[PDB]
């Protein structure tokens, strides 16, 4: 059996990009091994992903490889070179890597974006050295400091970030995922809704300062779609897609594939809402729809059991074998 | 291997009927389709269920079936028609589906349960012309607006949408599913002024009193009192619907309240004690909320395949 | 796609089997506050060979009732208006104990009243029915009882709580003829939320010196739970658990989380670096024994949480467990 579909097919942007969430936030690990991840990048393969994204090299005292400068500072030896590891499952499966910048946290704990862009002038060359110069699949960076507004240092931290990671890469892609400050933009607040969401103006007028500041050095912007409102979809996307064409930034979206909506944070997401964004993203002319997070919310080995139903309703809407 | 009980087996009241979650209100979507509805109808008439309520036609924005009232409203075209889904999963395994009136949210975010009867003025006629009319197991309505105490156009909705209801279909069962206002209806997991027994049965009185002549059935859900306070609360509840001559469902919740996740499946033995404090007080049927995520052998979670075979042990089901 | 047959191991960049080993478990009945699995006899008898599998030599029945749920037919409990369980799930621990050659320790009763108040003195007097009952139905009967869980926990200096675990420990020492008895407290630290209060090592040391001057002739051993303090805290926190131990002549246990406490959801299981680490701390320290909360829910292939089996191979990989 197969559900009868009253919506046209294949009608929405594809996703051909995720985030390899390693160090995570606020995802409870899987605890997969090499066997594991490889056949996750064979799931990946299937439904055309091309590009993988290690969201943060390392988040306060936890790492993602053996950082000479981070073991140095009194972070924590990891059990596995997951950099070495991404690298290579993405030269097997023919996929570009995107190495997300490091996290201390300081920027988390003061508000202050340029606190994190000391330690990144030491990751950002040794990873260079260490990785980037030997591994063929290292194709991009990911600038992993988030905001969604206008943001003490922000402008500062993304163009010494995009700078550096350009110039010692001889030019490769850079990128951020931002989010919006929508009426789901909660997070310690203590409250289910926002009634003080950003309007459509505000976020235009503080984007279109951060973006005059930074597209030099930033290639492409992927906001986090999951913030606002469903039927806010086309007047958010139309503006971001608006403000990256003026300054010639490629717009892609991040289709969170969690949802915001429910009391557990985070399950999969009901398929038509990842729909419904997904088809906004192409009635706006996006270049690219990245999603955080296949591993844990579409794929069939996800331990969330829905992510693995998540992916048969997705290649069934998008005709994939 | 069986464990070895050491209480009488099949000495509560079988769960006969559950709630198909769509539109969920909190509840993680499984991302289904029709194949593995098709196999969850398969898993619940193995244990005898014989009535699925898809629990509200709509909810907000969000709708089951491709609604012309709603979609003139603004509300989102859903990828599936889950109405003719259900309907005919119902129909080939010989089930009655319930179909549960439409929740605009207006009346969650004022308390005046009156709001929701307009926009299901539209639902009930519609959808007895698209489905009621068209498809044999079509049986029967959900009223979906809840409440536990005496509410704001509560009594003048559930007669306004009982009514039209009947009328249309020329008479066929209604039911509600209100909760008790309880030690567990929250901070916190649990408080110390819930509803004493004698002020819940004086605004019940006076509901059932206003509704009972288009309402036939009412299903507390169980889960808001304590495992202790059950006799208590089913037995003045079974006593109202005798008064009224209604039915006296239970709604034996299939999760668990007691627990730090909101929600997962229950522990076993709570369950098993509020189907047998259903028989102790004497109830027609008890249904659930919710086979498919809390009782199914397909759930993700894991521990209702589990409470499946626990549930099959207890009532000696092969 | 499939998954690649044979070894297809990370490649571990830190030495390998460095911490100290898991061996033993509670078994989290009656819980407070993990969601029920739902299993029976069949799916306890697979979990005590997973348990086998990685040495676990230990079970623990976390507490033997909680407030109106047992996991026993108490006569006792059941004249005080308690619920009479479906299972007897002391028999059938005790049964699979034995069949598995493991040691079974009995948790005692959590009335809810010293959680209601904050005197841990409230939970004496029905214990000492429970205990009494228990010995007689269970503890003369079957060969696998042995030892006493003394389940009230604490992490600071608690009204009654001296008092408690001197009169608790005492009564199952005199019953049982001597069998061992432990607590499993928890740190006051930066992740006891339920900071930037958490107690310092100082405070800390001077108040469990004073509880281990007080309850060291009846209790045995200490397991306090890990996870409520940074992961670099491990080594000041366990090099003082482990001087008061030695100072009071007990032994110093770890009860290594298996759930993950910095996470959105509580809980699923943890990150293995993360138990790795807890792990080599306590080997650091010179720790007598690793127990865990909680095997079932955190690390089995069996749990309904799936990456906790993915644990379970993490943790035999680390430790070359066949
Ligand atoms: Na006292």
């Amino acid at each position: 059996l197969e559900s009868k579909l009253i919506v046209p097919k294949n009608n929405g942007l594809k996703i051909t990009g995720t985030f390899l969430d390693e160090i995570s936030h606020d995802i409870p690990h899987q605890n997969w091994g090499e066997k594991e991840w490889d056949l996750d990048f064979q799931h990946m393969k299937r439904i055309g992903i091309d590009t993988v994204i290690m969201i943060r090299s390392g988040y306060r005292k936890f790492m993602t490889y053996p950082s000479p400068y981070l073991l140095k500072k009194g972070c924590y030896m990891p059990s596995v070179d997951l950099v070495d590891m991404y690298l290579r499952l993405a030269e097997k499966y023919n996929m570009k890597f995107y190495f997300g910048l490091y996290d201390s946290g300081r920027y988390w704990d003061t508000g202050d974006l340029s606190w994190e862009i000391e330690d990144n002038k030491y990751v950002i060359d040794e990873v260079w050295k260490m990785y980037g110069e030997k591994y063929k699949s290292f194709g991009g960076w990911y600038i992993s400091g988030e905001i969604s507004r206008a943001t003490k240092g922000a402008i500062d931290a993304f163009r010494a970030m995009g700078k550096q990671c350009k110039d010692i890469s001889n030019g490769l892609p850079t990128f951020i995922s931002p989010w919006i400050d929508g009426k789901k933009a909660i997070m310690g607040t203590g409250k289910l809704t926002r009634e003080d969401a950003v309007s459509v103006q505000q976020h235009e007028k503080e984007w279109n300062e951060i973006f005059d500041g930074i597209h030099e050095v930033v290639d492409a912007c992927a906001f986090q779609d999951g913030h606002i409102d469903y039927d806010e979809l086309d007047a958010f996307f139309t503006v971001n897609k608006k403000l990256a064409d003026k300054y010639g930034m490629q717009c892609w979206t991040n289709a969170e594939s969690f949802d915001r909506d429910m009391p557990i944070r985070f399950l999969p997401i009901k398929f038509d809402k990842l729909r419904m964004k997904l088809e906004a993203a192409k009635r706006a002319g996006y270049d690219k729809a990245i999603t955080f997070e296949f591993s844990h919310f579409m794929s069939p080995q996800s331990a969330y059991l829905q992510a693995g139903h998540l992916y048969d309703r997705y290649r069934e809407y998008f005709e994939i074998k």
